[PDB]
């Protein structure tokens, strides 16, 4: 099984989103079907996918905390904060674009889990 893998991909993986700005989560976040409900924060890893399973391995990362990993690299990064408000759509987004390592989770040198608290701040 990988389906852990292609929903942490299909959560917090966006490859090039050309624009990292407010429209841009309002869309992606629809697209990724993470309104119903809205969800309150969500951060978008950009560039290779190579990499992101990388920080898996001693390579690209470090233990971190109980069961996490941090990467060595920085990643460009988007995250989506809700405005308001209700937690039903429609949802508005506002898009902070970052570049910074990632904390993840890792099962059989694959990311299963991102923590999102590194990007609350
Ligand atoms: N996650
Ligand atoms: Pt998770």
């Amino acid at each position: 099984d990988n389906s852990r893998y292609t929903h942490f991909l299909t959560q917090h993986y966006d490859a090039k989103p050309q624009g990292r700005d407010d429209r841009y989560c309002e869309s992606i976040m629809r697209r990724r079907g993470l309104t119903s409900p809205c969800k309150d924060i969500n951060t978008f890893i950009h560039g290779n996918k190579r990499s992101i399973k990388a920080i898996c391995e001693n390579k690209n990362g470090n233990p971190h905390r109980e069961n996490l990993r941090i990467s060595k690299s920085s990643f460009q990064v988007t995250t989506c904060k809700l405005h308001g408000g209700s937690p039903w759509p429609p949802c508005q987004y506002r898009a902070t674009a970052g570049f910074r390592n990632v904390v993840v989770a890792c099962e059989n040198g694959l990311p299963v889990h991102l923590d999102q608290s590194i990007f609350r701040r």
